[PDB]
C-alpha cells in the first residue's frame, strides 16, 4: 500500500504506491506523537503534511522536492501566526526559531553538523539577552546582558564538567566568582571589591570552609579553642595547610608539616607525631593516626564528613 522514505530529521514518511480520488499520492508522518497528513502530485515522499495538536496548534512539515531539506513549522489556533520554526539539512545541521504573540524572534538556535551549537535569546526590545556556544565536545560558553546591553553574567563550562561563573557590577568588574570542579565541589567568592578583598567560601561533601579572599590569595580558617587551622590557596591554585597554636605548654601544644608532594599536614604533639590529614585530589579531608613511636601510620585512613570533626581532630 505505502512506501517508506528517510527525511533529515531523524523523521520518516510514507507515500502510497497508489494515487488517490483526486490523482494525487497520501502522505502520513508522525512527528512527536502528532500524525500529519497530506498529499502530493509526486511520490518521492516531498511534499506538505499538516495537523492539528489537542490545544488546537497547527504543524505544518514541508519536504523539499530533493528531500534534502524539511521545515516544520508551528502554528498558533488560526493558522497565521507562527509560534517556532525548524529547519533541517540532511547533513544534520539545523535552525530553530522560536516567535513571540507580536510574531518577533524570540529564540533562535543553530545546531551544527557536528552537534555543537549557538543559542540566542532576545529580550522585547528585540536585543540579545543571553548566548550559549556550545562546543563539540562538551565544552560551552554562556553570557547573560542586562537592558542596559552590558554583561551581568559569563560562566565557562568544560569537557570534564567543571566550570567558572562570574558576575559583573556597574564598572564592568567581577563582583561575585564560583568556581566549580569536576567532582562537584565549589569555591565561592563573594563581595569582591575593586583591591581583592571578598569573602571566600568552600562548599564541600557534607560540610563547608569559610575565610577570606584577598589579593594576595584565599584562605579558609577553622577554629577550635587555641587551634587555628588554615587552607590557602595561591594564585596559581596551589593547596597548602598550616597550623597555628596559640597554647605555650610543651606536653599539650601542636605544631604541624605540610608535604605539597603528598598533600598532607602531619601534626606532632610532644615531639612525637600523632595524625595525618590528608586533603585529596577529590577534595575530601582523610585522618589517620600513627603507631606509639610515631614512625608509622596504621589502621586505615576516615574521611571527615562534618566540620564538627576537623575541629575533634584540632583538639
Amino acid at each position: 500500500n505505502s512506501v517508506s522514505v528517510d527525511l533529515p530529521g531523524e523523521m520518516k514518511v510514507l507515500v502510497s504506491k497508489e494515487k488517490n480520488k483526486d490523482g494525487k499520492y497520501d502522505l502520513i508522518a508522525t512527528v512527536d506523537k502528532l500524525e500529519l497528513k497530506g498529499t502530493s502530485d509526486k511520490n518521492n515522499g516531498s511534499g506538505v503534511l499538516e495537523g492539528v495538536k489537542a490545544d488546537k496548534s497547527k504543524v505544518k512539515l514541508t519536504i523539499s522536492d530533493d528531500l534534502g531539506q524539511t521545515t516544520l513549522e508551528v502554528f498558533k489556533e488560526d493558522g497565521k501566526t507562527l509560534v517556532s520554526k525548524k529547519v533541517t539539512s540532511k547533513d544534520k545541521s539545523s535552525t530553530e526559531e522560536k516567535f513571540n504573540e507580536k510574531g518577533e524572534l524570540s529564540e533562535k538556535k543553530i545546531t551544527r553538523a557536528d552537534k555543537s551549537s549557538t543559542e540566542e535569546k532576545f529580550n522585547e526590545k528585540g536585543e540579545l539577552s543571553e548566548k550559549k556556544i556550545t562546543r563539540a565536545d562538551k565544552s560551552s560558553t554562556e553570557e547573560k546582558f542586562n537592558e542596559k546591553g552590558e554583561l551581568s553574567e559569563k560562566k565557562i563550562t568544560r569537557a570534564d564538567k567543571s566550570s567558572t561563573e562570574e558576575k559583573f557590577n556597574e564598572k564592568g568588574e567581577v563582583s561575585e566568582k564560583i568556581i566549580t570542579r569536576a567532582d562537584g565541589t565549589r569555591l565561592e567568592y563573594t563581595g569582591i571589591k575593586s583591591d581583592g578583598s571578598g569573602k571566600a567560601k568552600e562548599v564541600l561533601k557534607g560540610y563547608v570552609l569559610e575565610g577570606t579572599l584577598t589579593a594576595e590569595k584565599t584562605t579558609l580558617v577553622v577554629k577550635e579553642g587555641t587551634v587555628t587551622l588554615s587552607k590557602n590557596i595561591s594564585k596559581s591554585g596551589e593547596v597548602s595547610v598550616e597550623l597555628n597554636d596559640t597554647d605555650s605548654s610543651a606536653a599539650t601544644k601542636k605544631t604541624a608539616a605540610w608535604n605539597s608532594g603528598t598533600s598532607t599536614l602531619t601534626i606532632t604533639v610532644n615531639s612525637k607525631k600523632t595524625k595525618d590529614l590528608v586533603f585529596t585530589k577529590e577534595n575530601t579531608i582523610t585522618v589517620q593516626q600513627y603507631d606509639s613511636n610515631g614512625t608509622k601510620l596504621e589502621g586505615s585512613a576516615v574521611e571527615i564528613t562534618k566540620l564538627d570533626e576537623i575541629k575533634n581532630a584540632l583538639k
